[PDB]
């Protein structure tokens, strides 16, 4: 569920997933094309292929168990989708944190438009 992700990334990284990566770079937020911009913007990119494995699952709204095992973000016990969801979820937030020192206030509001050359391959 996005609303789960979304405290992960606040947990990780300590900022609010919107609108810090609600729309930053050419992946991160609604749609996605192009090659990513940078560390952060791969970030989102890789989890959108990871969502994408997942054909079957409402990725965006199931609940799935979840929890900080020792400031450790760990995903619980449950059904494939939501144990899978939570996986994408789970490696995206951390993803942002490593990449904090790359985060580029520039991209965020990047214009979609912008990225126009041959969509990455997952
Ligand atoms: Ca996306
Ligand atoms: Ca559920």
């Amino acid at each position: 569920n996005l609303l789960q992700f979304n405290k992960m990334i606040k947990e990780e990284t300590g900022k609010n997933a919107i609108p810090f990566y609600a729309f930053y770079g050419c992946y991160c937020g609604w749609g996605g094309q192009g090659k990513p911009k940078d560390g952060t913007d791969r970030c989102c990119f890789v989890h959108d292929c990871c969502y994408g494995r997942l054909v079957n699952c409402n990725t965006k709204s199931d609940i799935y168990s979840y929890s900080l095992k020792e400031g450790y973000i760990t995903c619980g016990k449950g059904t494939n989708c939501e144990e899978q969801i939570c996986e994408c979820d789970r490696v995206a937030a951390e993803c942002f944190r490593r990449n904090l020192d790359t985060y580029n206030n520039g991209y965020m509001f990047y214009r979609d438009s912008k990225c126009t050359e041959t969509s990455e391959e997952c």
